[PDB]
């Protein structure tokens, strides 16, 4: 079996990884056929952290590329094709600098065009793309699209669909089949796959990933309480003012100034809280914002920071999370550890460890009060941030797209079986 070969650079708002994914020749439009083969990790900040320098910007991907060349074998190297897709990180610089955003692209660009891949651009996807093609990649490595049963006996409904929870540094995005009706054009997707029809919700909120959900409750802290009730007690660092505001996400509130923690869970709840508008609601039903959601339904997986959250909840502190009343238990425990506490857990490098109690606080808020998860639908949800030797993100969807690698029907229909 001669294989193909194909990259994706995924340019997220706190880093860069490479995937490099492989998939037998003669079989390549089978659905699960494509799997990873390598992956790499771009040292440092994301691309869109290079606004002020952005010739740095492609050079900080030539390491990784150099190990792509070696991944991949030289006979095929022509023939694989490389894109970029870059997500909320440059959306937010796009909002400050498009002229700043457009240098970091052809600072990226430049690099790639060196290399003897089949370099096929470097785009900036929509938050539709990225919850899209997150959905797309966690259904296919699960084989979610192939129409189960034999002929003259079908398995009905049609097999589920994974819904996806996608929590990256600068956005978060949610996407699931649906069968109510659409009320937002802009939260509407309708896909092809395989001679079947998806009905899909997708929405993706700007400013609710991570890092800027904790710039946000940072920013917050000090407006409101000169101290930060979500850190813990005993943890203290001189924080710079121009980085805290400098965001999109934070110039809506408003040189040094020394901020201490006080593990006070109920407070960390309060400041978190405030992330979620309920005041108001266009449509028939909402989650925040005033952004149209239809009820959650079926399965989910949850990954990127996600998974990390809860894997930290699990692993470090011990504490079960498998319902959610469980998971605001472990976020209350987990909030009301001092520093030496909480370092007494972690025996090597430390970095985030002080975040956790926020990040897990958000979690829990954004899934009952923001999507309007329950006891009932939160059974359905998995953390999991691999599926068949894969990483779970948007990046294979991706490539499978932008490769013609999923046919909208099955050759020659399947003779009309599927009808
Ligand atoms: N081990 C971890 N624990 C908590 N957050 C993480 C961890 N690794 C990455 N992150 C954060 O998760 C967010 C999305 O990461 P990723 O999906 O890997 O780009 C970013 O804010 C990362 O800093
Ligand atoms: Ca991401």
């Amino acid at each position: 079996p001669a294989l193909k070969y194909g990259i994706v650079l995924d340019a997220g708002s706190s880093h860069t990884s490479m995937f490099v994914y492989k998939w037998p020749a003669d079989k390549e439009n089978d659905t699960g056929i494509v799997g990873q083969h390598s992956s790499c990790d771009v040292q440092g900040g994301g691309i869109s952290s290079y606004a002020n320098d952005p010739s740095k910007a492609g050079q900080s991907l030539v390491r990784c590329l150099e190990q792509a060349l070696r991944d991949v074998p030289r006979d095929r190297h022509a023939s694989t094709p490389l894109y970029l897709g870059a997500t909320a990180g440059m959306r937010l610089l796009n909002l400050t600098s498009p002229e700043a955003t457009a240098r970091v692209l052809e600072a990226v660009t430049q690099t790639l065009t060196q290399y003897p891949f089949d370099f096929r651009g470097a785009r900036i996807l929509s938050g539709q793309d990225e919850g899209v093609f997150g959905w797309v990649t966690a259904n296919y490595l699960l084989e979610n699209f192939i129409k189960y049963g034999w002929v003259g006996r079908w398995i009905r409904p049609r097999k589920g669909t994974l819904g996806a929870m996608d929590l990256g540094g600068a956005s978060t995005q949610i996407t699931f089949e649906t069968t109510s009706p659409s009320e937002d054009p802009g939260n509407e997707v309708h896909l092809r796959l395989y001679g079947q029809h998806y009905r899909v919700y997708t929405h993706s909120f700007l400013c609710y990933g991570r890092d800027q959900i904790l710039l946000r409750l940072l920013a917050s802290a000090l407006q409101i309480h000169r101290f930060h009730p979500c850190w813990p007690k005993g943890y203290s660092t001189q924080v710079l003012l121009q980085e805290v505001y400098q965001s999109p996400c934070t110039m809506g509130q408003r040189a040094i100034v020394s901020l201490s923690g006080t593990s006070n869970a109920t407070l960390c709840r309060d400041l978190v809280s405030r992330l979620f508008n309920i005041s108001s609601c266009p449509f028939s039903q909402c989650s925040f914002n005033g952004v149209f959601q239809p009820p959650v339904a079926g399965n989910f997986i949850a990954f990127s920071a996600f998974y990390y959250t809860v894997d930290f909840l699990t692993t470090v502190m011990g504490l079960p999370v498998g319902t959610l009343k469980q998971l605001e238990e472990a976020t209350e425990i987990t909030c009301n550890q001092t520093w030496t506490e909480l370092q007494a857990r972690v025996p090597g490098q430390k970095t985030r460890l002080a975040d956790y109690c926020a990040v897990a606080m958000f979690i829990h808020q954004l899934l009952s009060r923001g999507y309007h998860f329950d006891e009932r639908s939160f059974r359905e949800v998995v953390f999991q941030k691999k599926a068949a030797d894969t990483a779970v993100g948007w990046a294979l969807g991706y490539m499978l797209n932008l490769t013609n690698l999923i046919p909208a029907d099955l050759p020659g229909l399947r003779k009309g079986t599927h009808f």
